[PDB]
């Protein structure tokens, strides 16, 4: 019985791992879901990567040349989605050269006249410029959190940006592997309803929310972020997104990728070097 | 000062998705046989080279959380000849092993084969992961085709690791090539030395500890690690040690020969673009598996 099917996009995609549950599952019993309305404004907040070259150097170490694009727009109930960037005004761009923690040096290298920034915090390469692009996001997410407007952050929920009041910021988290709550519990959110969402469980606290219609965990999303006296206040941000991120989406052929997002994701990737050239470039130098 | 970093190797990245690359993998001592010495080799007259290619549709998980993958593997073989170069050990009338596989991990708890659309796929589940239970069926059904050709009196050069289910036999083999070559089964600094072997030079021959042997190649001029690629066996008597050696003399000889250093070997290159002339259309599969589940 099925509740998820992707199309593979190539022969050396990630070896995906099965989902990962928990003994027993950290619910708050006393789970008020209660009814939400619509929000005025979002602003949301994702980045894009573009993974240009990967190189071995002499002592082993894997490393990839990549550039990270990172921003945001707004969402309006009246005046649909904008930009907070635009041609004249670009979203942030940063090259970095990604390595495991074992590469021995730190600070930029030049490659035909391009810096890219070492950035090596993760076990490996990839992991490393996933961490990096992330702290960009935080980075982002720090440039409106003054504007008293609900920002959803796509990924993770920031340890480093604990939440505050009607602001966030709020993780949205659409893939779903380490699903926190225990087997029994999970297999039973498939039956969620278009616009339903679980008891809320913490670890930091998190909930499910569903999206669209039919079951399986299509549609399915997870909310989540990081003093108890903030529970009702974050409780409501939750009641008020399962009744609003549904009217934000459609289904056709992707589904969880809200609209709002793509829009936004779009609107990076335009700003991101192209492959052929970077790459004809770098190779110059290295061959 | 300026940041050193000395490249040995750089690939164009295909995609965002990708398993993550780590880092090469070194161990404490090499084994060398310190009594080997590469020696002087004939080229040599046949060599039959096996390889599988696949192809991967869609990615699945199922109400239990297991990741599943739909896949095809072709399976097959070319002779290298001497005089006459190479052909296919198949043909679009005799057309070479395709298999339709569902993987998944061990975690999966049923087992035969499932219809999809009207499609069978079986189901392949001995691994950690789907991927994994995928590579290590294709192979299986590598080493099937390694049989079918040991008869023959010929050396057989198999794409991948060595088989331990087929220990070295004197004329035949077979031998794995290894073409990337992360987990070294060297020392740092031996691996390094590597990147001044001349073309068609080897290393000495050294071993896993019911014993692997292998040794590095080098198949074209210039002093990175592309063109490295590790030889390998795996031996049941010590007293067969001679002819492997003998067999390594030839190929580190031969090798280079049918190679390209310009933008796999060239057989090899013909085999895998031959095999996959008899892989499904995607297009074609994905949307039948689409609707169908």
């Amino acid at each position: 019985r099925i509740e998820r099917a992707e199309r593979i996009e190539s022969e050396l995609e990630e070896h995906v791992g099965d989902q990962t549950f928990v003994e027993e599952s950290r619910f708050l019993e006393e789970d008020e879901q209660r009814e939400g309305e619509i929000l005025d404004q979002i602003i949301f907040v994702d980045g894009k990567r573009r993974s240009f070259v990967r190189i071995t150097t002499d002592e082993g170490i894997t490393g990839i040349f990549a550039e990270l694009c990172v921003g945001a727009v707004i969402w309006d109930r009246e005046g649909g989605t904008k930009t907070l960037f635009s041609p004249d005004k670009p979203p942030v761009k940063e090259r970095v050269l990604g390595f495991s923690q074992s590469f021995q040096e730190e600070g930029y290298e030049e490659v035909g006249g391009i810096l890219f920034k070492v950035v090596k915090e993760g076990k490996d390469a990839m992991q490393s410029i996933d961490l990096y692009m992330r702290s960009l996001e935080i980075e982002e997410v720090r440039k409106h959190m003054d504007k008293n407007i609900l920002i959803v952050k796509d990924g993770p929920a920031a340890r480093e940006l604990p939440f505050e009041e009607n602001v966030g910021p709020i993780g949205l988290v659409k893939n779903i592997g380490v699903t926190e709550l225990s087997k029994e519990d999970f297999k039973k959110l498939r039956f969620l309803k278009k616009g339903k969402r679980s008891k809320m469980f913490v670890s930091k606290v998190g909930a499910y929310v569903k999206l669209i219609d039919g079951e399986g965990i299509r549609g399915l999303v997870r909310l989540e972020t990081y003093d108890d006296n903030q529970i009702p206040y974050i409780r409501k941000v939750f009641d008020d997104l399962a009744k609003t991120l549904p009217h934000l989406t459609a289904d056709l052929p992707l589904p969880e990728n809200i609209l709002p997002i793509q829009f936004l994701e779009e609107n990076l990737s335009y700003y991101l070097t192209d492959k052929n050239y970077m790459n004809t470039r770098l190779f110059a130098y290295i061959g």
